[PDB]
């Protein structure tokens, strides 16, 4: 298994100064931070249609660095904004404050009690930090698993997945990058080497929430038949292909008046029949 | 004559339409029918596929009903079904008691809309009236297989709850009728949403209790396009208690769109997971209480 960490960009309250701060992480089973400073119950990834809507819009025209020859958030940053620009994804004046948000301090559990908790933030066009303006939704995960790490194999390679809000921006963007070879960035506290880099930056737009964005991209990965993909993987399109693949054998419960255990578990066969479509392609099997 | 006017999108007389009566609380009784043609004559004909009276039946390759089940969707399916309806036509308040005056209709707001063009109205009213049979008829007709409509795999409900009504009804129930059929000549899929002023017994459709709404889904054959799982996708939008009241009291495409957002929002969607199926399953329940805490308050 491997080990994802989701990163959202947000507002310290002693300060009011913008920083990443986990939200989630992943071994398999996900786990979410809540605002006491502790980690919730862990629990299978549960995720919104929007989120996956929004997700496969964004893919469909992502920005994708495989292999690539970095060692730094820095060089990173530098590259896939550099490729944005070239992919006309944002425009060349974005990209000093884009660089900027990107490389802030990367603050984790260890300092939300330290510090006076995160609040949500939007990058302004200057470098100060805007307020959301849309209207905020707690966390469903906080709320229901939270309000109340030796997993990881020693050869696994990690993911950081970061979500942020602009409102300098056209459109969402969405970019993928796979280091070459993996390696340790100051991003992730854990001494686990990172492999891939999502980043999801974009403005405030409905149904989309940046969290639940992250939640499906961090699920994604954390998908056995998806992440052997991404690592065999050598263009756009064959994630695409793999994105296409997950969809296909995802199961949406739609809203009921009068839910029921009886009812929900006649979907069993369902649920078994998805995941044997799901693991026929990809050379793994179901554990 | 020498003119063809163009359709003029105005509004400024659509609240002269606007009923003030409020539409009475009514249980929903969804048939899903696919057009299919018979292996005895050939002949096209609409068929029974599946029914939700408190869950989804899907009927089988022999003329029994399947297992009850809770109604689960595709991602495609609703993506396509959001897709449509946003272009959808809609007819609300529609003052017809037969088939054929809702057909002819619902035609000719296709074409007003450009939905359709001209010459695929007469194909599309033959395909719409032709017989519709049910389950009862399907072994007396030789067999039914899958049809497609001309200008001139099972599906995995069937294959997990196949393989091997009047009473529970409730007596004030109307019923939504789902026609999902493909037509290789239309250029793009078509929603057509018909709310009757008063239910109605359609002779053409005889169903158990009578007709409130009307689903009709046509088109090519398109990529994520699954027209069945689009019919389910439809029927159990209209089983949702709040769906189906926005239905009732909706006025405009919009408000229904409104409501159809406010569906996907409450919807969970389950990714592949190698956990145990039961597992796996049990652990929406919290999750989903959480979800729609608010929706039915």
């Amino acid at each position: 298994k491997v080990y994802v960490e989701l990163q959202e960009l947000v507002m310290d309250e002693k300060n009011q100064e913008l920083r990443w701060m986990e939200a989630a992480r992943w071994v398999q089973l996900e786990e979410n931070l809540g605002e006491n400073g502790a980690w919730g119950r862990p629990h299978l990834s549960h995720l919104t249609f929007w989120s996956l809507l929004e997700l496969r819009r964004v893919f469909t025209k992502g920005t994708v660095l495989l292999d690539l020859q970095e060692t730094s958030l820095a060089g990173v940053a530098n590259q896939l904004l550099d490729r944005f620009i070239f992919e006309d994804q944002i425009r060349p004046q974005d990209r000093e404050e884009l660089l900027r948000a990107l490389l802030l301090k990367h603050s984790h559990a260890g300092e939300l009690e330290a510090l006076g908790g995160v609040k949500p933030a939007v990058l302004t066009r200057s470098g100060d930090p805007s307020q959301p303006l849309l209207p905020q939704h707690s966390s469903l995960e906080t709320q229901l698993f939270c309000e109340q790490l030796e997993k990881i194999p020693p050869d696994s390679e990690a993911t950081l997945v970061l979500v942020g809000r602009a409102d300098f921006l056209e459109q969402p963007v969405l970019g993928f990058v796979r280091l070459q070879e993996a390696a340790e960035l100051e991003a992730v506290e854990l001494p686990v080497p990172i492999r891939f880099l999502f980043v999801l930056l974009g403005p405030e737009a409905p149904h989309i929430d940046y969290t639940q964005l992250g939640r499906a991209a961090a699920t994604l990965m954390s998908e056995r038949v998806f992440r052997i993909d991404a690592y065999m993987a050598q263009s756009r399109g064959e994630l695409l292909h793999s994105l296409e693949g997950f969809l296909d054998c995802s199961l949406v419960l739609p809203p009921t008046d009068a839910p029921s255990e009886q009812a929900l578990l006649s979907l069993v066969p369902v649920q078994r029949e998805l995941l044997r479509r799901r693991y026929q392609s990809s050379p793994a099997k179901p554990d």
